[PDB]
C-alpha cells in the first residue's frame, strides 16, 4: 500500500493511502484551486535518484505565485518531504522507477469564489512506481489523433473563475464582466444583460428564467453580441445568478452606468423575479 | 449548529456533521477537477424551505453530467428526495433564513491517470448553507463591476485535459494534439514538437529539449506550427516527466512521413538518457 503525506490546515500526517482523506470545502475539491508538479525519482545503484529537482521545485515555485498561493516550503523543505516519501515507501519502489506527485491547493473553507483571508494550504504528496514507455513504443513511434484546444457546464475546474473573482475583490468591486474579443462573455459567477433604448440583449447562447420575466413585462428581448462600447454606453446593466437573483450595475470601471441609478428595466425584472417566487411558494402551499 | 452535509463515495452514502466530512485524497475532483456542480435556493417560506425551479436546476445538472459522460446518480425524483432529506437534516440550523443547497458530482475515486478510469463510480457531495440575498440598500444604490478580458501553469483545474485525454483513448490513441486557430498547442498531458530540414520546432511559449538539442548542434526555433505543417513534418514528438521523449509516428490514420521513428527522435531520446546518467553519477559522488 502506498504511503503519503497530507497536510491540511497546519496538521501534517504520513499515512497509508487508504487513510488518506481531505475535508469537503478544501478548494481543491470544491474549485479546482491548486497545482501539481511531478518529479521523476530514477532508480539506480540500489538508491532513487531525483532528476531535475532543482528545475521542477523552481516551477512548482512558479505556479503557486502565479495563483497567489505563498509556497510552504523552500527549496530545502521540499526535498527534505520529497526524500521522505520516497523513503516510506522504498519497499513498493523496489528497484523500479516512480514518481513523485505534489499537490497544492489553497485550503479549507466556506465556499465562496474570491480568495479567502485566513487559508492555509494544503500539501499533498505521494509515490507510484513510473513505467516509462518501451523499446517497443520507442522504436515504433505512438499514434495521435488532432482535435479543436478547448465553459458550457458548471464544472468544478473553476480556478479561472476564482482569479477573476479575486480580481473583482482586489478592485473593492462586486463582479468582474469579462470581455473576449471586444464583446462582453459572463462575470465570474453571473450573467450579464444590458438595456439600450427600453429593450433587453444578452451575448448569444439568454437564459429562460429572464426571458420569461421581459415577456411577462412586455420588454422585448434579443440575444445578439454585445461590444464593449455598448456596455459602456448601456441605459442599464444587470448580473442575474441563483444566488443573486437579479441585482443592477451602476458603476462600470469607477465610471456612472448611465445617470448611476437603477433603472425601470431593472425595477420591472426584479418585481417579476419575486412574482415567480411568489408563485412557487403558492404551489408549495397547496401541496402542503 | 453544526451543518450536516451528504457523501456519497465508493457507494456508499453517510450523512454527517461537516467537520466529519471527508473524501479519499485520489478523488478526481480533488485531483483533476473533474466534476460538476448545480446550486439551488431553497426561500423561507410559511415556516418552510422551499426549492425554486427545482426542475430547471436537476435538468441542468443531468445534461451537464451527460456531457462530461458521468453517469448520472439518481433520476430527478431521487434528487428532490436526497434535496429534501439534506434541507431537513438542516432545520434547526437554517431557523428562517433563507438558504441555498449545493450539490456537486465527481468522477469518483481511482489511480491517477487522465482519462477516464474503469467502472468508476461517481462521488456525490451535497450541503446547505445561508442564503443572504443582496440587500435593499444593494437593491437601490447597485453594485460597482469591473471589467477584464476573458481567459500556462499547472493546476488542478483540469477537466479540459481529462476530456482530451479521453477523446486519445475513446479513438485507441496514445495522445490528442490539440490544434487552436488551426495552430499546435499541447497535448492532454505532453509537449509537442516538430522536424522538418533537420530543425526542431516548438509553439511559443522544454529549457530541457532545449537543452538537449544544443548539446546535439540541431537549431531549435519557438514559433506558431501550423496544421499544415504538424501534418507534413519530418518528424513528431511528445515529451513529459513522465513520458521522457517519445516518436508519434501515425497521426489521425496517416503516417508521420515514412512512418517510422527518425534521426532527430534518435538524437534528443539519447541526449535525455545522457542527462539521467550526468545526474546518476553526480548523484554517485556525493554518495
Amino acid at each position: 500500500e502506498p504511503i503519503v503525506y497530507l497536510s491540511v490546515s497546519a496538521q501534517e500526517e504520513l499515512v497509508p493511502l487508504s487513510e488518506a482523506r481531505v475535508p469537503v470545502l478544501d478548494r481543491g475539491f470544491i474549485f479546482g484551486d491548486g497545482v501539481y508538479e511531478v518529479v521523476p525519482v530514477y532508480a539506480h545503484d540500489g538508491a532513487h535518484v531525483p532528476f531535475r529537482i532543482e528545475q521542477h521545485l523552481d516551477r512548482l515555485a512558479r505556479s503557486l505565485k502565479k495563483i497567489g498561493i505563498d509556497n510552504p516550503h523552500d527549496a530545502a523543505g521540499w526535498r527534505a518531504l520529497i526524500e521522505r516519501v520516497v523513503a516510506a515507501n522504498a519497499e513498493g519502489l523496489g528497484d523500479g522507477n516512480a514518481l513523485v506527485y505534489l499537490q497544492v491547493t489553497r485550503g479549507v473553507a466556506k465556499r465562496g469564489h474570491a480568495f479567502p483571508a485566513n487559508a492555509v494550504p494544503t500539501v499533498f504528496a505521494m509515490t507510484s512506481p513510473l513505467r516509462l514507455p518501451s523499446e517497443e513504443e520507442r522504436a515504433k513511434g505512438v499514434r495521435c489523433v488532432t482535435a479543436e484546444d478547448r465553459c458550457d457546464i458548471k464544472s468544478i475546474s473553476l480556478l479561472g473563475n476564482v482569479l477573476m473573482a479575486q480580481h473583482a475583490a482586489e478592485r473593492d468591486a462586486f463582479e468582474t464582466i469579462q470581455l473576449r474579443d471586444e464583446n462582453v462573455t459572463e462575470g465570474s459567477s453571473s450573467n450579464v444583460w444590458i438595456v439600450k433604448n427600453g429593450e433587453l440583449f444578452a451575448p448569444p447562447r439568454r437564459y429562460a428564467l429572464v426571458e420569461q420575466l421581459a415577456d411577462e413585462c412586455g420588454i422585448r428581448f434579443v440575444a445578439r453580441e454585445i461590444s464593449e462600447v455598448e456596455l459602456r454606453s448601456a441605459d442599464e446593466i444587470m448580473l442575474t445568478s441563483a444566488t443573486k437573483e437579479i441585482l443592477p450595475v451602476t458603476s462600470l470601471d469607477d465610471l456612472p452606468v448611465q445617470g448611476g441609478k437603477p433603472g425601470p428595466v431593472f425595477a420591472a425584472l426584479y418585481d417579476a423575479y419575486q412574482r415567480a417566487k411568489a408563485r412557487e411558494f403558492e404551489q408549495f402551499d397547496l401541496t402542503r
